[PDB]
This record gives C-alpha cells, sequence and structure tokens, in this order.
C-alpha cells in the first residue's frame, strides 16, 4: 500500500518534544494526583491480578516521556493519543468514585487546559480525544481530515469541513493566510433555505424583541418552515365504527403539517436552537377538528447565545405563531404538554447531557407563562384546560373534542374498547390546553407553497439520519457541526425543485433578472429595484 502528500508537515523530534514537553510537566506537577502515572501500573504490587485482561495497552507518563525524549513521535496526534489512552485506561478500570478515578480525572482536567493552545499553535484544532455517545464495549470515534496543502490532521467537527460544500477537500485557515486566499462561503446556509410568510412573521418578531432587549453576545435569528404537506388523519378502528357507520364524523381528517426550525449565527456559523412540528386544521375540515391548530411536539437545545434570552424566544416563537394562524383563519390551537419520555429525543438527536429536560409541572407552568404573555399581548383572547374547557363548552359524547394525529384521546378513546372516560378528562388536566384565539366567517388560505421534503415528514425521519450520521446535539461544537450536515441534507436533498417563475408578468422563465432586496422578485424583460441578470 502506497501512499503520497507532496510537501507535507512533519516535525523534528527535538521540535516537537520541546512543543509538547511542557504539557507532560504540567501533568507531573500535580502532587499527589500524578503519583499512581508516574511509573506503569504494577498489578504484582496492588494484588490486581486482573488488570491486563482489562486493560489491554497500559501507558503512563514515563513511557510518554521516553517516547518523547527519543523521538518516537513523528506527529503530535500520537503523543496526544498516548496520554489519552493513559487517562482512559484509568477510567476504565478503577470505580468511578476511586481516588485515582478522581486523580485521573484532575490530570485531564489540566492536560485538557495546556495541550489546545500548544496543538493550536503547532497547526492543530484541539488536543482532544472525541468520541460519540454511544447506542443500543465499542463506541464510534469522532472524524478527522487531512489539510490538503499541509498534511496536519484535525477534527472534522473542529473544523467544520464538509465535502459536499467545499468538494475539494480540505485547506487549513493558515495554508490560506500563506496563499493570501479568503474562506469558500458556506452558501448552504439558514438564512439562504426558502424562506416563507410564517417563518418570516416569527423571525421578525423575535429579530425585533431581541434588539429590544440586547445583550451584545445576542446574534441574528432565522425562523424557516423546512416542510409542509397535506396530511389526513385516519379514525382508529373501534372509535371510527362507533361513529362512522353512524356518520356523524368522518373516516379521515386533513390537515396540513408543517415542521419549522429556527437557527442562531455563533462564532459565525448556524446553530439550529429549535424546532416544532405543528398540524393545522382548515376551514374545510367536518368537525370537530375544523379551524384548530395543534402543536404535535417541541424540542429545544440550550445553546442558544445567550442562555438568558433562551425561553423569552422560545416564547416569542410559540406566540408568532399563535399571532400567524389567528390572522388568516383558525380559531382554537391546543398544546398538549408532555414531558420528553425515556432517553427518548422529540426532534434533535442527542440533547447535552446537561440539559434537564423538566418534569411535567415545570412542562405545564411554562406554557402557562407563555400563554399569559399572549395574553397580555393582545394575541390569544383566553385559554384554559381541556376539562374546564369541555363541560363549559358543554360536551356528552366522543366525536366532539378534536382528534388529533399521534394525540392521547385518539388513543385512550381507542383504549376503552370494552365498556368512566369523561372523568379521566381531568385527572390529565393540566397538561392538555385549549387555547381561543377569537372573541366573536372567510375561508382559510396559506399564502405559503407546499415544501415536500422527507427528512422532515414527521419527526422519525430526521432522528433516524442523525442517529446515523452522528449529527449529535450535546456539545456547542457538535451541535454547530450538525447544523452544517442538517442545512446541506436540506438544501440537497430537496425533494422540491423549482420551476421558477416571473413576476410582474406570472411567466415560467429560464433567464429572469432577479432582484437583490426583495425576498423572491424576479422579472422575465420581454422598475424600481437593482435587477442583477
Ligand atoms: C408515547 C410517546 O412517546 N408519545 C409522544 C407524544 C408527543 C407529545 C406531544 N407534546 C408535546 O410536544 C409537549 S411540549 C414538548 C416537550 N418536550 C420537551 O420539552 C423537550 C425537552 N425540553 C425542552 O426542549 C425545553 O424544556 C422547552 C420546554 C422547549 C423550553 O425549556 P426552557 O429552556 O425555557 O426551560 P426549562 O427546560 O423548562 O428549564 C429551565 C430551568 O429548569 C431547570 N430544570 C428543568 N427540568 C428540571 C428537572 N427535572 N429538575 C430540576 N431542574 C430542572 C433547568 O436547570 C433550568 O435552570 P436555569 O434556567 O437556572 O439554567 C411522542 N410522539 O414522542
Ligand atoms: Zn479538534
Ligand atoms: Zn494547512
Ligand atoms: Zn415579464
Ligand atoms: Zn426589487
Amino acid at each position: 500500500m502506497g501512499s503520497s502528500q507532496p510537501r507535507k508537515k512533519i516535525f523534528k523530534p527535538e521540535e516537537l518534544r520541546q512543543a509538547l514537553m511542557p504539557t507532560l510537566e504540567a501533568l507531573y506537577r500535580q502532587d499527589p494526583e500524578s503519583l499512581p502515572f508516574r511509573q506503569p501500573v504494577d498489578p504484582q504490587l496492588l494484588g490486581i491480578p486482573d488488570y491486563f485482561d482489562i486493560v489491554k495497552n497500559p501507558m503512563d507518563l514515563s513511557t510518554i516521556k521516553r517516547k518523547l525524549d527519543t523521538g518516537q513521535y513523528q506527529e503530535p496526534w500520537q503523543y496526544v493519543d498516548d496520554v489519552w489512552l493513559m487517562f482512559n485506561n484509568a477510567w476504565l478500570y478503577n470505580r468511578k468514585t476511586s481516588r485515582v478515578y478522581k486523580f485521573c480525572s484532575k490530570l485531564a482536567e489540566v492536560f485538557e487546559q495546556e495541550i489546545d493552545p500548544v496543538m493550536q499553535s503547532l497547526g492543530y484544532c484541539c488536543g482532544r480525544k472525541y468520541e460519540f455517545s454511544p447506542q443500543t464495549d465499542t463506541l464510534d470515534p469522532e472524524p478527522f481530515v487531512d489539510c490538503k496543502e499541509c498534511g496536519r490532521k484535525m477534527h472534522q467537527i473542529c473544523v467544520l469541513h464538509y465535502d459536499i460544500i467545499w468538494p475539494s477537500g480540505f485547506v487549513c485557515d493558515n495554508c490560506l493566510k500563506k496563499t493570501g486566499r479568503p474562506r469558500k462561503e458556506n452558501k448552504f446556509s439558514a438564512k439562504r433555505l426558502q424562506t416563507t410568510r410564517l417563518g418570516n412573521h416569527l423571525e421578525d418578531r423575535v429579530n425585533k424583541f431581541l434588539r429590544r432587549q440586547n445583550h451584545p453576545e445576542a446574534g441574528e435569528v432565522f425562523v424557516r418552515v423546512v416542510a409542509s404537506s397535506d396530511k389526513t388523519v385516519e379514525v382508529k378502528p373501534g372509535m371510527k365504527s362507533r361513529f362512522v357507520d353512524s356518520g356523524e364524523m368522518s373516516e379521515s381528517f386533513p390537515y396540513r403539517t408543517k415542521a419549522l426550525f429556527a437557527f442562531e449565527e455563533i462564532d459565525g456559523v448556524d446553530v439550529c436552537f429549535f424546532g416544532m412540528h405543528v398540524q393545522e386544521y382548515g376551514s374545510d375540515c367536518p368537525p370537530p377538528n375544523t379551524r384548530r391548530v395543534y402543536i404535535s411536539y417541541l424540542d429545544s437545545i440550550h445553546f442558544f447565545r445567550p442562555r438568558c434570552l433562551c425561553t423569552a424566544v422560545y416564547h416569542e416563537i410559540l406566540i408568532g405563531y399563535l399571532e400567524y394562524v389567528k390572522k388568516l383563519g383558525y380559531v382554537t390551537g391546543h398544546i398538549w404538554a408532555c414531558p420528553p419520555s425515556e432517553g427518548d429525543d422529540y426532534i434533535f438527536h442527542c440533547h447535552p447531557p446537561d440539559q434537564k429536560i423538566p418534569k411535567p409541572k415545570r412542562l405545564q407552568e411554562w406554557f402557562k407563562k407563555m400563554l399569559d404573555k399572549a395574553f397580555a399581548e393582545r394575541i390569544i383572547n383566553d385559554y384554559k384546560d381541556i376539562f374546564k374547557q369541555a363541560n363549559e363548552d358543554r360536551l356528552t359524547s366522543a366525536k366532539e373534542l378534536p382528534y388529533f394525529e399521534g394525540d392521547f384521546w385518539p388513543n385512550v378513546l381507542e383504549e376503552s374498547i370494552k365498556e368512566k372516560l369523561y372523568a379521566t378528562m381531568e385527572k390529565h388536566k393540566e397538561v392538555f390546553f385549549v387555547i381561543h384565539l377569537h372573541a366573536g366567517q372567510p375561508p382559510i388560505v396559506d399564502p405559503d407553497p407546499l415544501l415536500s421534503c422527507d427528512l422532515m415528514d414527521g419527526r422519525d425521519a430526521f432522528l433516524t439520519l442523525a442517529r446515523d450520521k452522528h449529527w449529535e446535539f450535546s456539545s456547542l461544537r457538535r451541535s454547530k457541526w450538525s447544523t452544517l450536515c442538517m442545512l446541506v441534507e436540506l438544501h440537497t436533498q430537496g425533494q422540491d425543485r423549482f420551476v421558477y417563475t416571473c413576476n410582474e408578468c406570472k411567466h415560467h422563465v429560464e433567464t429572469r433578472w432577479h432582484c437583490t432586496v426583495c425576498e423572491d422578485y424576479d422579472l422575465c424583460i420581454n422598475h424600481t429595484h437593482k435587477m442583477v441578470k
């Protein structure tokens, strides 16, 4: 097997000895923490015969020092990988409450502290040994790319290189300043996903708000509707035969589902921090579902900058959605407030281990405070829970309460099969909401076109793809990377591909004169703004 790269970077052994030794030096000054590591583990003095069955590749400061002093490391990544193996042997063998498990953890604290800057000034990205979180002995490792002009291996996630965007391979930042070239634009941005009237409304609401209270670190927000499609919820068999042969209510119930996502710019790159999936039941839907919206589910990653404003803008998103559907025809929404189960993630693949998922009362009062802001906001004219809304809007049978896809009531009515029910309504009353947009006739019209995009049809597609491809949202850097790859997924697996149209003639034109500041204004030659060809 024969390989090449004609002007690689190799480090003279005294070079990387001089660069790396201060970091080992640090590890060594940690007394006593470093003491069980200055020499190899001797199971004869410790009385642990099983050790070399558990730890197959021992490593210790003295071995790394000997390797360093005799130039056995040709690239700093081998140095780094050796000391991480030492730490990983420490963590693997000893219980997480061990004394030397703790020692190990502190040594790792300070080796992280020291290795990032030196590795950086040796051209590389960090000095970390990274691994993806497990699924279902093995772990999958983080990916690397090798710079094309210098050969310095770097964490793909760290430097955010994706071949599909820059198909000529990867070249580092320094190898570019060395050639005076600037970086090539990521066209596959959140901003440049298809913009749409709904998403524009939400993003305008929160952008004005975060200007209103402006922390200097907050960045631009982009809301975007990434899929939209006409589905119908089929009525479950028992529940169906007691009311459809009757003819009281319909076989199916037609709605439009929309998946919509929010991105913030953080360190100059989009970081997708919020997602939502709604079912909207139009004016032509047979009752009970007529003119109702329902948020099928919500999800969030807490890396919004600044975490102070986090919740305020989650709320401004939700209430902007209520405002928008209000304005064009719907009259009641519905927020079943159910906490994320198990280790089940709603919309985003792998959540940050330090992001606490609420218990239902936290959840219920969060929804309640968002709703209160909406009431005060002139926007929603009232709201109350499902029980006090089912007996105030007096109701005697089951085909009278909305019947949504994947909702709880459909399934519990279904299993009330062997017949009580009217009373379970207010056991779970504070988790199910009812939301009145109007106080109080012309039909709904959705300006926004359909967006066929299977990855965002429902929620299983995107989670599955992300679990495969390891797009986790567990780190700000992993989130950055997963946002990147998800955006080029949305951009290049456009199940819609466009039949452009000009705007003064409503024609269908191959060559057109786009406008720069209009959101989509083209003109077939055959006007105010600066048009470009
Ligand atoms: C059968 C089946 O599967 N069926 C289902 C059917 C679908 C159900 C449909 N229903 C829904 O869609 C219901 S709404 C969506 C529920 N899902 C989630 O919420 C996902 C995870 N959570 C979040 O994204 C967020 O919490 C969010 C609610 C979006 C906003 O959070 P936040 O940032 O505004 O504040 P915080 O998180 O409440 O907490 C804010 C403070 O609370 C703290 N905190 C939170 N939780 C806890 C806790 N448990 N213990 C202690 N402290 C705790 C936290 O430290 C923090 O502190 P600080 O502000 O000082 O830093 C299926 N289809 O899978
Ligand atoms: Zn790195
Ligand atoms: Zn380079
Ligand atoms: Zn024309
Ligand atoms: Zn224009």
